């Protein structure tokens, strides 16, 4: 509800600074800036991602497919997310790398800071909005988007931190008198300019950009994977389960035990205990089912293979 | 094994294939082969993801963490290759529709067809090799290096034909005599080139290679994702499963009915039935068994619970 109410919101405003990137390049006649719209363009693929997860949440229904209900649908949000964020991450590594090798020089320093703080305080807005997120599942899938909230904001940062750079140290004697640069490789050819070393800082900080983002994004890649390989959640001990199991009367042991996390909160647990008598049961099976209930368990199915 | 074999060798083949465009760019001069080169590198990716699945694959032991047993690797690792490579083709399609709006001039054809049909070669021998997969697992898995092959050998066969293209229809006159083009916007301004309409065929072209990848990609994305969201197999039926089994003798309903597929042609399912004599369980017991293994499943767990 509200959370959708925010996605909306978000992608709403990322559409009008869409809008805002277009009209303003039509006015800077500038193909670089239709460059960095289309590029920026990819967020509304992960929005999206995000809005169709949160639609298929609230199925919590059991169906003719699925018998539990498309309640994986945040966590498989998360994954996507996820990867797709890294994969993002090693393009833009290797722009940076490429333009590490080539140093390509900057344009229009003065309408790049003032899209920049445009894109600041846009980013800055969506960052406070999804903070609520640093039951479980919506968190879970919250994540990704505030990942690449905060990967858009810091690249305002760091562009907004170049566009002052520039504007602070670069005279760029380059054209119109008497003007050449002596870093520039070959500036199509057949006084030099200022002083060039701050033309590689826009890589060497893109590159603590994208170390900063795999540091960050991947917990939550691990948390994401570890819950859908099946995997025993952190909370509950398998050692002492079964010993607790195999102590209880009645028992005699355990043929297969099987622990997992469906979604959340919410896990399941089947298991093979074995009795001796048909005559009572159902004693020790309130018994397993509240040893289960002090145990974190509640979803449980277990047969009584007698003998 | 000759799966693992087999992508040992076409991982060897990559690298040795980039040490050959390094190698090449070294005689050529050209930053253009390192950026190819470069971004060429993300096969290294995909191979490795896959790579590790099969290497954790042959895990199938019962584990003090997910006592499943490492199963789900192979399906997780080919939701990541098909994840990675939708996000590799926007990439792609945004690169093309950029150089689209700008058409860039092609540079050093006859050493872009050697290497061209190097690498045509090298991808036609490493998708013969991955043919046999277009248990189910493995087929499931490798699917997704298939589709990246095919990828690698269709940008082979792309840029080959351009490569032809430009050489047997572009005499470009841009250099050295009195030599312009007219299409190019603006080459660095303050007789005209041949037929440029040549030009586009990059973009024109890579759009179909896109639209061909995701066209074949999205089956696999389609079945992985289906299964790890816990759905029921397109196998069995749980409206006659159901019937039948409340048919049973004995039986009088079932509380809840879970059916699911954990990685392949081994699925579980668990249910509730009940009865209404303790004294005679074991009789329905091997009946509702039967009625699951003339029904497809075969890993069950049913609870009687009693009256
Ligand atoms: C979906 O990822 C985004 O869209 C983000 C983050 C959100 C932002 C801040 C809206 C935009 C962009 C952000 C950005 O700032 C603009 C460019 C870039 C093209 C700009 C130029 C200049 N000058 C350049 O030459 C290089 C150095 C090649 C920049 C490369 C990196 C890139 C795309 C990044 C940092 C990527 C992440
Ligand atoms: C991991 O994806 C690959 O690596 C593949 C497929 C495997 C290949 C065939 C080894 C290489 C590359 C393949 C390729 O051919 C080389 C380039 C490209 C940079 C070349 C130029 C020229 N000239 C260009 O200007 C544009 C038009 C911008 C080309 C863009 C597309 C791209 C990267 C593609 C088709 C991508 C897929």
């Amino acid at each position: 509800g509200r959370n959708r109410g925010r996605l909306l919101c978000m992608l709403a405003l990322t559409f009008m600074f869409m809008v805002l990137e277009v009209v303003v390049s039509r006015v800077t006649s500038s193909l670089a800036m239709l460059s960095d719209s289309f590029h920026m363009l990819s967020d509304v693929l992960a929005l999206v991602v995000a809005l169709v997860a949160e639609r298929f949440a609230r199925r919590t229904h059991a169906t003719q497919k699925n018998t539990f209900g498309w309640i994986r649908a945040e966590v498989m949000g998360a994954l996507v997310n996820a990867i797709f964020l890294t994969g993002l991450c090693f393009a833009i590594l290797l722009e940076a790398i490429e333009r590490f090798i080539e140093p390509h020089e900057m344009q229009q320093p003065l309408v790049v800071l003032g899209v920049g703080v445009a894109g600041l305080l846009v980013n800055v807005l969506g960052l406070c909005l999804f903070h609520h997120h640093s039951d479980r599942a919506g968190q879970l899938n919250m994540r990704g988007v505030f990942l690449h909230v905060l990967g858009d904001a810091l690249g305002s940062v760091i562009v907004v931190v170049n566009a002052l750079v520039f504007y602070f140290s670069w005279k760029g004697c380059s054209e119109g008198d008497f003007c050449v640069n002596p870093c520039f490789p070959d500036p199509c050819k057949a006084y030099e300019a200022g002083p060039c070393w701050v033309l590689y800082l826009d890589p060497t900080l893109c590159v603590v950009m994208v170390c900063i983002l795999l540091y960050t994004t991947y917990p939550l890649l691990k948390e994401s994977a570890l819950i859908l390989l099946q995997t025993v959640p952190k909370q509950i001990d398998i050692r002492n389960l079964i010993k607790e199991l195999r102590n209880v009367e009645g028992v005699e042991e355990v043929h297969e035990l099987h622990v997992w996390q469906l979604a959340g909160s919410r896990i399941i647990a089947t298991a093979h205990i074995k009795c001796e008598d048909p005559t009572s049961y159902m004693e020790v099976a309130k018994t397993i089912k509240d040893v289960f209930h002090n145990h974190g368990i509640h979803a449980t199915t277990i047969q009584p293979e007698f003998a």
